[PDB]
């Protein structure tokens, strides 16, 4: 046999360190530990590892908080789909529950929760066809479905809140911004399935710079032609969500997708040198150049997160991560959380 | 031999109607024609064939444009990393001739087009350390970096412009939105290799509803220490993009990558019953649900395209495919353009 | 307010079918119910919907087959990377039950789950540069490790195996195949954590192609110089695999990944005019034309899937959904399986 | 302004080297330079810029090669839907002009060039029904359909000479393996608009180690009942590819797509500690850890890549990028490969 060929081939290799971890998947034969089964990720490989991974950095962002301040901001961020998916109920519930410090979302991501408070979304298929949809009112959102007189629904709802907005801004020097506005909306729906009932309620900022580009936008464009005059400020809000990241003890980021809602939260932990935890869940590539792509790495490069960080990104679509994620984090913590408000 | 195999694997066929077009791609035994091998692309296939219809429906834009208004307005939309790449220049090119006629883009999208007349931006590799470039003050963009000394000159260069606006809202009533801020950039700019100089020039309006995203909202940011005050809305900027479609005779939308700028602009033109053309160039899918990753069928389900409308989706790079849509398209009628001005 | 933008907008929609289900995500304020959880990714819409039904498509082969033939034959196929992870072990339980008929895997596939049992596999990082790696002689698989002692002790135990077949070949008329080799490297592995040490003992046949595309092949390759000869034949599998599909009393496919694992299970249930059952969990996309990233619906169109098949496509990476299908299918089945066997 | 924030935020950097590069797209202005707009990919960036760094690596290959062996072995390998696709034309033209020296392709990719000279493939959509395409027999490849009346014309063509290939295996001892089939049957064809008639007249080998996952495997299948006995060997093939990197003076690998046809020809460049030069084409993602998405630097750590070779990967539909990179190259020295072989 070619002698180069077998050197090349069969060329020999020291062992790793001690430290190094062998891959090993659960073992049915033990039945089904839920528990077990999810830890076992850890030591699968690929997404699986950094699944793992990742419940142990928002682990860790959770016992930091846990030692108005707490010892870690957390940011919580996602794309308007997540609010349309039953994800929406996950992030409620960390919401309701005091678990996070910031939201920052698409306008599609304020308006659809709200709406659902008046009308259901419902499961439907990507196969569908746009036109035989449209004849029939139906909008189609991957493989769910928004009838539209949801939004007929939400029209109905939101004119005379906005008639109060431009009254209050004209006559009690009221600024609207965003999340002036996302606020009054929430306390409005006055629904506890509603995020934004939650995060009024608790005093949680909202921010979407883009609040415009949705439902909640084309009631505010029709609504001009009555009662012209509404202002929002997307300055003002710039500088709030700055220092809460310029005055924290300490930043952890959950961002699910990417586009504006990963880059405005990572802009706004560069003011403090980088986020001290970062955790991203999407499914966009860095072959593009997108920065909703790029690897968190890249934020490292920007300073964005903190050099000497360990951030984590899941390659895998939010719907089927997210819940196991709080599963294995936020939820194992309720009693520490409660525990902190002086219920346990 | 199974009969039942037989009869499952040799079903019989008849033959497809006249129609029917053959896949065959260019034979370079004709040595290299250029013109004759990018029209080949249409047959192809897969994302070839695609290209090769982008060319017709875009070419079908401007022949109706052809025939202050025209008879078909084009909204281009594109992201900020397509700004930070070379594709600039082909978008500088489509703006400085009036050949689109609204213009959408992410604040990356403002800010890096008057940067680079102030710094370059250099080719680098995805594979480079984010640490290592942060201890060089050098942030990443893919493969494509940008030295922060870059944004240390935006500052210097910004600052005075930003006293200036302050100083117009508050003695001169002047109020700003994001498309009259990049008009005033562009026209400050002051350098033909400047986008929005160009637009500013021709009366191209630029749409960014979250302006504040970027090195230009960190600017605004940092300027509101010294002159607090200045307001930027995103309500009349809706107006304003929204009777754009609605008093168009006709629309065509050419939209590279997704997310806000591309849903911004299929959503304006859902005020007239939808868009007459759109071409689409981007690496997003669909399976997440994500907007930015939708068919363009999806579109027509919301009737943002309109039913009847051949709208065409390209999966692929844009960096690569917008520069030979343009060479193929608006580059073909230049004298066209130039005769519609009086030029020829 | 324009009368034709707010008809485009506000158009009514009648409401949905009775039989539409509602978006809705699981409630944690439930606490953490596994089962109920995981049940909940059905209502949770994008791709945890497909899990959900990819959930109930499994449940339907395994209820049909629980009905040397039996109700319903499954065929595993999986690529090779998936045994270099912990799904290995996910995959080997499935085998050590006998609760799936016909396996089909690629080279590295086949190889992995025998060296495995020689010395382990890694946790890496995806970022672990190539040249540092093999000055070390260290192997890279995604963000996976195997040292290349590795290959040299399987070199060490496969040459005296491959002496005996050539030797059985020559002497006692035996016709080498893919399958009947992997059988014999199964059996002489004799290992509880090998897949195909389980596989030969349950009679579970094993296809594999391209059985020469790894280090097996390379073992070979080397070993033909002093003992040259060895023939392996790969059109007396074709007849085996696609028997089983033709004399089935019904089928079922479960696929992980693509490539030729994918398409040769859909080859051979073709011979039957289509599979009853496919469920498919790979990460491939369609647009490049690929077989690899095609949906379901394409086979249908090849008759490899009945037409009245409910065949569901879940994308994602299977080393994490794949624990999770299992957990909740065959996992929840032991005692029935059992039952089958006379051991319940 | 905070201090911190400033400091983080106007991080001072010092100017990149000399050496650097600045981005920078084609200028329209200078009208239609195709040579200049394809040139000019390179300084645009992201998968631009790969492009250009494809085109100088097979640029650096065929020089090597101009300096039966040659100066340089180039391995030519693709997935089954290029050939399906107008690619086909792309690589019959490589071939025809003996400008690659080994193929390698799956099982569609051999007998799908065959076919179309029996009968064509025509351009449909990805939209295309699967249900109701079958209900008329036509087969679905991606956004292409082939009408299976075409499979019943290949099985009345190779017919006749499987009887023959079983005649000549069983009274004149011939040893079938896939690349001598694949010769014979582009010897059979006799045709120049086939890839496999042109590698046979050219004798450039052809390798496809699961040569029976497709249409002709179901004609062996089908033809073995009446005449059984045909052996199709994968292990002499792999001495033949494995011997060919292993003499070459230097080799480079153009490879679109991945699977066995990427992994074999990577593998067959080990014997040799590595090939000289490597380009890809291929749209796979590295985070499932598929070997298919695998980046070139993995390739490295195995030592299939030489250490100080400059691979490059282009993330893009081949349909679109491979006729490009072929004008650019390979057109470009027609004169020159002529020259070698004395036309000029
Ligand atoms: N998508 C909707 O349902 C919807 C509804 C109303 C308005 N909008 C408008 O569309 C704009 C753009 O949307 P976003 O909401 O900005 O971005 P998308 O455009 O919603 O998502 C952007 C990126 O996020 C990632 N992503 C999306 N869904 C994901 C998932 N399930 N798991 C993980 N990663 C995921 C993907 O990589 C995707 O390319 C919004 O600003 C909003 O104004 C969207
Ligand atoms: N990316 C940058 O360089 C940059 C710079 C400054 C600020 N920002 C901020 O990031 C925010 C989000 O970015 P965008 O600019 O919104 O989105 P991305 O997040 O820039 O891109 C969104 C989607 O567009 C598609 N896409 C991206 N590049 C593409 C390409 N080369 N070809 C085709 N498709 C492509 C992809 O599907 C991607 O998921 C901006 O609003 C902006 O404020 C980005
Ligand atoms: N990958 C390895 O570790 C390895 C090892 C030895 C030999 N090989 C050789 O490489 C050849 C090609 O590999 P395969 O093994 O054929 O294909 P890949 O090329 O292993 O995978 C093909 C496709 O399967 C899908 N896929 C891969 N991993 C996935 C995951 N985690 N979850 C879901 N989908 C996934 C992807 O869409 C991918 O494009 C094999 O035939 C084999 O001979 C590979
Ligand atoms: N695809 C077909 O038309 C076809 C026809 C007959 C038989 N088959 C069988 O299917 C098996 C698997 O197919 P392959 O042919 O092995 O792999 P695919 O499974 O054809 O492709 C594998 C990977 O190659 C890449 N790829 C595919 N098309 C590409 C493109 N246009 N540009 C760049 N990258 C591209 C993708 O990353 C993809 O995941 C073959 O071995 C063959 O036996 C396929």
């Amino acid at each position: 046999a070619p002698a180069g060929a077998l050197a090349a081939v069969l060329k020999h290799s020291s062992t790793l360190p001690p430290e190094s971890t062998q891959v090993r998947g659960y073992d049915f034969n033990r039945g089904v530990n839920y528990r077990a089964l999810l830890e076992a990720f850890g030591t699968t490989g690929f997404q699986a590892t950094n699944f793992g991974r990742a419940v142990q950095q928002v682990n860790a962002m959770i016992e930091k908080k846990l030692e108005p301040l707490t010892s870690c901001t957390i940011f919580l961020g996602y794309t308007s789909n997540l609010i349309s998916s039953g994800i929406r109920e996950t992030i409620r519930y960390l919401v309701q529950h005091n678990m996070v410090d910031v939201l920052v979302t698409t306008a599609g991501g304020v308006e659809e929760d709200l709406i659902k408070c008046l009308a259901p979304t419902y499961l439907g298929e990507f196969s569908l066809r746009g036109k035989e949809l449209r004849e029939n009112g139906i909008n189609r959102i991957g493989n769910l479905l928004v009838p539209n007189e949801n939004y007929c629904k939400f029209e109905d709802w939101l004119m005379p809140i906005l008639d109060q907005m431009v009254m209050e801004q004209n006559t009690e020097g009221v600024k609207w911004t965003p999340s002036k506005m996302i606020a009054r909306l929430g306390k409005e729906i006055n629904n506890p399935e509603s995020v934004y009932y939650w995060a009024q309620k608790n005093h949680i900022p909202v921010f979407s710079p883009a609040l415009t580009d949705g439902s909640l936008g084309d009631m505010i464009f029709f609504h001009s032609y009555k009662n012209p005059g509404l202002v929002l400020d997307i300055v003002e809000d710039l500088r709030l969500i700055n220092t809460q990241a310029i005055f924290a003890k300490c930043t952890g980021m959950i961002i699910l997708g990417g586009g504006v809602v990963k880059h405005h939260i990572a802009n706004a932990n560069l003011m403090r040198n980088g986020a001290d935890y970062a955790v991203y869940i999407n499914t966009a590539q860095e072959f593009d150049g997108s920065d909703s792509g790029a690897r968190p790495d890249e934020a490292v490069s920007w300073g964005k997160i903190r050099v000497d960080a360990q951030p984590v990104k899941v390659y895998a679509d939010a719907s089927l991560v997210f819940p196991l994620l709080v599963a294995e984090t936020f939820a194992q913590k309720m009693d520490a959380f409660m525990h902190e408000k002086n219920e346990d």
